[PDB]
């Protein structure tokens, strides 16, 4: 399908102050694509149509959460979610 | 310990006739180091310690081809290379 999907993400770990850049790869990307992290959206942006560049939000607390993506408010479910481990440096 | 390492590769399939952007995904990345498609080295520009981006070169012939990392003449093997599929138009 031409349905946006997560292949990877670098780093997939991360401080829990965040603002890391974070590179997501995988298909059918384009612009207006909107990146859910740790169910924050994101400010992201297309670096091609397979990659895109976004910092990692600040979290509370430390621990696993999913990359997704969505356009319109509305989520894509195609593939397996991107994996990012918050930790705290406390 | 340090060492730059693939974790992926997108997209990971091209035209023999080179010339795609690739973005290369991993960890310890930095500015200079450089990319061997097979026996064919590229140069890379950094996008962030775990992101590079490469232009594709050609091959002569379809096929898969190990993807590895080189700074100073001297190639890196750490972990798992890359894999990268050259397909012919033809
Ligand atoms: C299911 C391939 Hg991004
Ligand atoms: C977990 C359904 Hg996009
Ligand atoms: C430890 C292989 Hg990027
Ligand atoms: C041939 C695996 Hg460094």
């Amino acid at each position: 399908h031409a349905t946006p999907c997560i292949k990877a993400i670098s780093p997939s770990e991360g401080w829990t102050t965040g603002g890391a850049t974070v590179i997501i790869i995988g298909d059918n990307f384009f612009d207006g694509l909107q990146v859910i992290f740790g169910t924050m959206l994101v400010w992201s942006e297309l670096i091609t149509p397979h990659a895109i560049r976004v910092q990692t939000p600040p979290r509370h607390i430390p621990g696993v959460v999913e990359v997704t993506l969505s356009y319109k408010s509305k989520q894509f479910c195609k593939g397996t979610p991107g994996r990012f481990i918050y930790t705290a440096l406390n």
